[PDB]
């Protein structure tokens, strides 16, 4: 139990909100003790924001911040990703003493309130880059001082990817080599790059994720859903298709939870 | 140092010696200070056993080991990797007191003398699954306790993809927890996946690489290399042509190098 802890994602448009909800619903799902927040820009419709209002415990209105990195943005081919600099409103939050980041494209599969055992800053690798971490689940320590830090690290310098795992990874530089207990295990944070590349690693370790993430343009509300056979279409050529439960598990919660909310 | 510790590799075929040489090749380049020694099985040629030893300080001849696990090996779409368990060979090598394994598809950028620092088992996580460390590149010590236990453990249980990796993995198992001293930096095994997938890290961490991981089906001498315009013709469909850089490094080593080795 933690009043003063909570799980913190984010969502500048009313299409991520969908992911949010589902990710918040799963933490329900799988009974979190902490409190739940959602950081929204305007461009979340009120509809949205209210309902948004049903599943977190917060729903707080930020300022989106933008790199405006095309170089580097168009470089990865997701040439909208500049707003994820909104996430460093995250250290903002002092109301409590220490966070949880995750990313409004990811779902839970299992209470991960043990978490809260690790410091900041505690990150799982990322499949790309490994000594870089994935900054779409990390524990962390809200503070006035290291907000203002990153705010003008991002203002003077930009992310070396155009987005906040960039500049996340440059300010917490001592990640891949110090302190191997805040490398968070990859289970907190399974990509399906990782569903499908190494298919025997998935295979014997897969079924102990905590968390799913579903990295990439293609997001799961992107799908088309038959909720009468529970299936999705899928592109002759999609990836997250390899291992498809995960996909279809969101879906189901988006289903039965959240979209009779919204229509 | 120089009688005492030594680089490591493998070939079972002509095939796979051309890498050993280029490896090889590549070490002598950057003023190793260890031995170089390559295990070789009977499919290799005698004349190109007598090519390595041209380049390696000794050829030691062992009995191909063989997983025969056909479905994990299709399932990773790499049958012929059955053969990746004489690797474990390399503990028998007990005139060392510590060696440095290196895949026959690896290439040396700078000296990694300093790798003789670490300890048994340091090795780099795997792209594919980062709580995995990649067998290609690892520090490790002979020793015919460690040799016996992983011939039997690859008997008994064999391997979770039918390699060499997933035995390693699971018998050095601390390796995601425990000591973040025995992870190699990503640039001493800096593979195909990370070259291309996380661009904007590359961008910015790649040129610090020290060793550079062809890890595929399509091998550097898979290419078609013309030595006097130095390009390769690619398949369309070929992702690590977006850093060709390594590739022709490969082949350069190989036309200047090796070629007149095998007049
Ligand atoms: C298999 O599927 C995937 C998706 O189509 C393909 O993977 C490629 O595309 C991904 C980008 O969509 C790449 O991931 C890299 O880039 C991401 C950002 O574009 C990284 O995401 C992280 O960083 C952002 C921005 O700073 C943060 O806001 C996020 O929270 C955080 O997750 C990701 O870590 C990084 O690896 C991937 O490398 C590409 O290979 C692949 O092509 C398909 O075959
Ligand atoms: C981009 O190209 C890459 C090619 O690199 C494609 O990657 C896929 O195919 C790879 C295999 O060819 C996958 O790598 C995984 O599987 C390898 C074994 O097949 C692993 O190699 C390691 O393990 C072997 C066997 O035990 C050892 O002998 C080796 O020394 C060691 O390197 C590798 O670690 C593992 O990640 C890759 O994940 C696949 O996605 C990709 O499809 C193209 O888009
Ligand atoms: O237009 C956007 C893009 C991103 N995000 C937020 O930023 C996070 C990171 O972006 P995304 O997950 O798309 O990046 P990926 O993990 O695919 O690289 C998202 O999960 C959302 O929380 C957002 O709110 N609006
Ligand atoms: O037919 C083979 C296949 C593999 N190898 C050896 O085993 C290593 C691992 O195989 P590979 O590098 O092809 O696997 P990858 O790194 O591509 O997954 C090679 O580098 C060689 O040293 C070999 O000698 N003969
Ligand atoms: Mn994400
Ligand atoms: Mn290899």
């Amino acid at each position: 139990s933690m009043t003063d802890q909570a799980f913190v994602t984010l969502t500048t448009n009313d299409a991520y909100a969908k992911g949010a909800l589902v990710l918040g619903s799963s933490l329900k799902q799988h009974r979190t003790t902490r409190r739940l927040v959602v950081l929204a820009t305007p461009q979340v419709s009120d509809s949205m924001r209210k309902v948004l209002e049903t599943v977190f415990d917060e729903v707080i209105m930020v300022d989106v911040l933008d790199s405006g990195d095309s170089a580097h943005l168009t470089l990865m081919k997701r040439p909208e990703l500049g707003v994820t600099l909104t996430k460093l409103h995250c250290w903002s939050l002092t109301q409590y003493s220490k966070c949880v980041f995750m990313d409004a494209d990811t779902l839970v599969l299992a209470n991960i309130d043990d978490l809260f055992d690790r410091e900041e800053l505690s990150a799982a690798p990322d499949p790309g880059w490994p000594d870089c971490f994935n900054s779409g689940v990390f524990v962390y320590q809200p503070s006035v001082e290291t907000y203002n830090q990153l705010l003008h690290l991002a203002s003077e310098q930009g992310s070396f990817d155009g987005g906040d795992q960039g500049i996340l990874n440059t300010f917490f530089s001592s990640w891949a080599t110090t302190d191997i207990r805040k490398h968070l295990p990859f289970i907190y944070n399974l990509s399906s790059i990782s569903i499908y590349s190494y298919l025997p690693a998935f295979k014997v370790f897969g079924a102990s994720a905590k968390v799913v993430h579903f990295l990439g343009r293609v997001k799961p509300w992107n799908y088309t859903y038959d909720p009468k056979t529970k299936s999705v279409k899928s592109e002759a050529h999609d990836p997250n298709m390899t291992h498809p439960e995960f996909l279809i598990l969101w879906w189901n919660i988006f289903t039965t939870n959240v979209l009779p909310l919204l229509q």
